[PDB]
């Protein structure tokens, strides 16, 4: 049907031309809760709403800071590789997470000691790469198609091993390696940065040994396979420093929220939250403080965010399971929810600050539960 | 059917989660031009992707820095009245331009040396109020719904004459006044904003006379009524500061391209340029300069941008008229056309850069087209 | 009497409309040492000058970078509570650090693991609550009056509880919790911030047990019941990060100088000290380096400030004890001794510095006595 | 010889590895006046210590805020076209004034109502493009080589012709002039920048006429054939809006000071000053307040700066004449000179203030001698 | 002979005045290698082209970030002391590193717990002194001339022992030390910054005992002492917090290139680097990615720079050894090399980037060697 901009008296009909598909999606920006009030700032943005970089092999497409400005600390690709697909070996100045939508990818790094660590990596398994050690990704048999995340919104160019090359001149390459300029005049002129190759063999057999030793901590982690907090609405699965040990500078949290639950009211008190919305659809009021709160719509393919400490919810509005990241550039997670923090004082302050009795604050639990399901 | 980021050789299926509808509406971002190159920012956002505040007698809802963040010099809001709705008396900081979409409203205005102006403005026609001059809105009959621009992107809010009231001792407003407190005490206790009213009468019978004299330029101005710049694939209306005399910071074109035409080949000389999409589909290539350039889709209720000198076109891409607006924040309206320049130089020399012969600088004219058909 | 800004043969009677009383404050300012010189930002600022926010229950004025530019890294609050009152369950960014100079207090806070500290807190106690984690303050059976300092000095809102729960949907609150909307109806429409409120109980009758343990590091200090460092004219007692082990980001001196004593020469070579006054009359030059040096007079409800590595000393200019607290956003508190450094050289080198001779250098102690009597 | 930094008793020999080259350029920086004195940034930058861009047809380097970060406002380009070369047709934001050091060289511009204006520029001679106008140059039989200024520091990127075509798609190119994408098919794929070409004919050939109209006002200015304002030691030749009428942005005279003579003590009371020396050899000390000076030194390719109202000389210290530019982001020059000030001023308030007598104030004249020869 | 900015068919004589002297210290910047590309931040600055304070006992000069606008973080002085001659006792924000390079001289420093260090310093030893710890320096009978370095790159006041007396009250000095205001009458009235003196005596008899103790860790180091990396073409010695303990914000390298060998292809994956060229001659390229790259010449007397992660190598273009400092705001030294990443990824993996076959990966080596040797 057409949606309209009307709450009970408020609001009107749309007389002029319109995004009908737009207003369909974001039925709480049409209609919003009355009890939303006040400017703040744009928290949602769609991939789809981005330039998709078309390469030989795959595709990149970006939201950084220049699309989402309250996003100055975090920016992502979503990146999609063909089997065998290679994106180029390379390196840049931001730390980069990332997580396994679909399928599954070889990557390697070397770190500043010279130790090589080459893994595979499949859905539901995560990288960290520190700022910059040099790295590449090639999918295997089934393509790979991921999300990364990295620790500035800035984010535009990285170093390409043969963009490096072909902007040294040839004399110092050949004094470099101890080789002649003709011995490498079949270097490529310019950068590759994704690009088609056959599939490689087994892990095992990539495997490099060498002088320096093992890395001391993997630069990979597999997520899914841990013991998730499970709630009566859904699971928590997190990464921090604590746990993937080299994951200095990302937080990471995996969502699932079923039909009917929500991500409970809670806020972060270490850091802004940056999402990315994987699968179903939500919507989330952030309360902003001195009367202010905004709510969002989001769905597959968007990124929402949170500033620092503002109190927030997640509700699925769908009837899949809605799966989403919490994203955090610090070396832990933190959360405090309201229900545990409310459960932890004495139930006649609580009942004086809300006006409400004893039946309320004997529904309060000790215990946290991060995703809930409506009774 | 189901888009794909496939271009020839390039790109792959998308194998995640991912928004339909939106990559519909973004076909040349999902499947770029190949000429397309390098970082660009965003230079698109759509109104329908924000929060719409609803009250008794319409909406409001805005994109602004927040939201666009190249758009740092103006920001917009899409404003609706029901038939005799008013938006509160009010003043702000920003110089405000009007485009009447649908309907009509009756404008007040009140300048600095006390002089007023009261007038009906019906679709097509344009209002603009000097910073700092306060106003009011008023729908008549058919209710209103228009786009108003304010020449800075960080607006947020405006000064209501009941909050101004609100906030001030009683005392002070018996003083000012010459009454008592007593015969005050039914003042508002919070802004109004927008709200329902009886539809007024004639414009004649509201028309104040003072002391002060008649205003010496008029607030509005009848756009559609001027003959429009008309060449093969559409039309273009141009009010600026030497037409719309008090226009003096915001400078306005609205442009019309029937199907199969485009807004040819151009830049502007002078400043950034700020668009709203009324009806139609288009798409647009910005070009950035050091062989950046960034292609996007626009549609009816989305902003664009095309910052200082970046050289562009507008394509209608659908079976409808396309109608835009082109905003600067300037006192008058520039642009240089392509095809116009190279008619202009000796043809031996544009041959020299094009590596093209007399075939082609035969074409050229030397009369500017600003909207042109295809053949 | 009429004080002129007269010294020798240098200034003039004030012969304009003048603030006398303000003058009679600031002997310092209006006749400066004849070895001040240069630009030097304010260092200065009262309470007195600033609006006091007025409840049922007490009162909160505050000294933010919008007062005292100078100070960008640290904001205070005075606020006072009656007897019972209660400020709001609240949290914010910011971490908060307090001195409790009247009366006593009851403070709840909760952690991000669900942990609970309930304690009381007198005069002469702090308080340090971590960035992000909520709390509460209630006044006991005296009410309480205390300084609060946030560790970023354009603090300005807090997230309070009840504000949090106005603008979020009612709908969504009842699935939060597990309870029907008909069950939070009576939630408060607006925030409270601080409410009066009956004395509540003893303090082993509000402890509240629960599953996730004690916390590890207690959140309140009682820093009158240590040992000061005791010189010849005063006392200084420290608590930084080294004994009040929660409190990382501020390191705190309360400094007590008796009449005709002054805290000695000296400087920080970790970070910018703001002070606050809380009795007596002081004087301090600030030394910038570069030959600029300016001296400011400091009274009961006065905030300073000495940025980072400034030369300063502070002197009791009146007949009662001069109290006041140095404040560093640091983990520790340091300070170089001027008298110390030089007595840790050899006496040779220092008299070619000085063009001063052995009866000089004589006089330098080995070990640092913050506090010194005037002979 | 082998230059210390020894002033009388002052200073010592250098001991570690040195450039005594460069010493010898800058005899006033190794050994300043005695009356220099506290931090002045960097007034001094050298052609010479750029990168040069080399190009079939020439070359050009720059001094940008990126070598210079006084000069935020202003920056310049060293250009070099062989006979027939061409700076390709191009346009930016900025405004660009030029001066034609050798050769001479034909420039083309088309304004944004389409008329254009075809001119030879000899050495002497003058351009001005006012911002967003685009334009060329052609170097005639003997090439050319000139000074460029922009008026913005930041100044980095221009906009190509054929840059601009190889980034925008086919069909598009196609559309807008009616042709087919066949007919454009050898479109450079990539820009030209600087190009060589055969020698242009005569100017008058070359001319376009067209339906539009003479541009208003002439883009070239024939500088040296104006009457300079001589004085005992020099020549000064002044070009800004009031006689090169579209000069807008930039005021500029061309300064010529003999052997023994100085650009006597002044200040600009408008503006910062930017300077560039054609030939010569010379010192300036900037006076920046609060006894803070420094001394330059500057020879033929250097770029120097003045910040706003900085009192300075400009003294030829070599056996050649001095020839410098002096270039200011306004729409007139101005200048204080401290001789003429002191002689319209009463003799005994001169004398009040330099404790000198009739002997020192009967030098003074109230006629101002730009440059003055030493006795 | 007379160098020219050609390059095969590209580039043109110069025909205008120049800077011949410059031009030849400048080999690859008047002429570029074909493989540089796009704009890059001036990276080199020359001490020579620097005011130099003069005073009774030595001098210093300064390269800050109003020299060399890239070095936000870093900047630095050239300091020489006559024998006996003292850089008066001072302090100041900024952590101090030094590299004595001619000469000796004894330094002092004492901590926040009154702690003194004494120690001399020889050719090849370091210094380091935290930040606001105070200091002096006094050349030994060699007198002495070293490169400080600072962890801000906006350096320009330190805090002086006699400027900060000369301005503070004589009644607060002789009240802070119990001495009489005539008994400090003779303390001079200006700051002395540099001044003669007698040379000292033997350290042991300078070493001051005190009642707090040794300082826990040196603020002196003996850099080539120690045993360096030694590759074919040279050698590598490293000091950063893992072994010179104290430096904790910056690490140090310092590079010998024999003449035809060359510091490798690498980047540092931490932080900017800082450099000084001690003695001889280089070229370094700058890889800045995005296809953008600049070769800068070096030789004694210079600094140079290299952001964060940018690609780079050193050439020695010399007949005599090339010395130089790599400097990091950072507690470790880190670098990644080209050969070294590339020897331990599987060689089908490299050639698949390179288009190069095993030849050239057999020629890659799994050991680090910092500086090679042409073949
Ligand atoms: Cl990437
Ligand atoms: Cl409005
Ligand atoms: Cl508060
Ligand atoms: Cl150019
Ligand atoms: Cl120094
Ligand atoms: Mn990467
Ligand atoms: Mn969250
Ligand atoms: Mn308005
Ligand atoms: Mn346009
Ligand atoms: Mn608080
Ligand atoms: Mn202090
Ligand atoms: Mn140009
Ligand atoms: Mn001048
Ligand atoms: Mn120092
Ligand atoms: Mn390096």
């Amino acid at each position: 049907d057409i949606p309209q901009p009307i709450r009970g008296d408020k609001g009107a009909t749309v007389k002029i031309p319109r995004n009908i598909e737009r207003d369909r999606q974001n039925p709480d920006m049409l209609v919003p809760p009355e009890t939303d009030h006040g400017t703040v700032s744009n928290m949602k943005f769609s991939f789809s709403d981005t330039h998709n970089r078309l390469e030989k092999g795959g595709y990149a497409r970006e939201v950084t800071v220049r699309e989402l400005p309250i996003s100055e600390n975090l920016a992502s690709v979503n990146m999609r590789l063909k089997p065998g697909a290679i994106r180029e070996l390379h390196w840049h100045k931001e730390a980069e997470w990332a997580y396994m939508i679909y399928g599954s990818a070889r990557v390697t790094i070397v770190d500043e000691k010279g130790r090589s660590f080459i893994d595979d990596v499949g859905e539901g398994d995560l990288w960290y790469f520190p700022s910059g050690l040099p790295h590449s990704i090639q999918a295997l048999e089934e393509g790979a198609e991921f999300l990364l995340v990295f620790d500035d919104g800035s984010f535009s160019s990285t170093f390409q091993l043969t963009d490096w090359l072909a902007h040294t001149p040839k004399e110092v390459i050949a004094a470099n390696f101890g080789v002649t300029k003709e011995e490498i005049s079949n270097l490529p002129g310019k950068e590759k940065y994704i690009f088609e190759n056959q599939l490689p063999g087994s892990l095992k057999d990539d495997i490099v040994e060498g002088p320096n030793g093992e890395v001391p901590y993997p630069f990979t982690y597999r997520l899914l396979e841990q013991e998730p907090i499970e709630s009566e609405g859904g699971k928590v699965y997190i990464a921090d420093s604590t746990n993937f040990k080299v994951s200095k500078t990302i937080a990471s949290a995996l969502v699932t929220v079923e039909p009917g639950a929500m991500r409970e009211l809670h806020w972060h008190p270490n850091t802004h939250e940056w999402q990315y919305y994987i699968s179903g659809k939500a919507r989330m009021t952030v309360f902003a403080s001195d009367g202010h709160a905004r709510t969002f719509n989001y769905q597959a393919g968007d990124v929402g965010y949170v500033p620092f400490a503002m109190g927030h919810y997640v509700e699925n509005i769908g009837d899949e399971p809605l799966v989403f990241l919490e994203i955090f550039k610090d070396d832990h997670y933190a959360d405090v929810s309201l229900n545990q923090w409310l459960a932890m004082l004495p139930e006649t302050f609580v009942q004086a600050h809300l006006d409400l009795g004893k039946d309320f604050t004997d529904v309060l639990s000790k215990e946290k539960h991060p995703v809930v399901k409506k009774k």
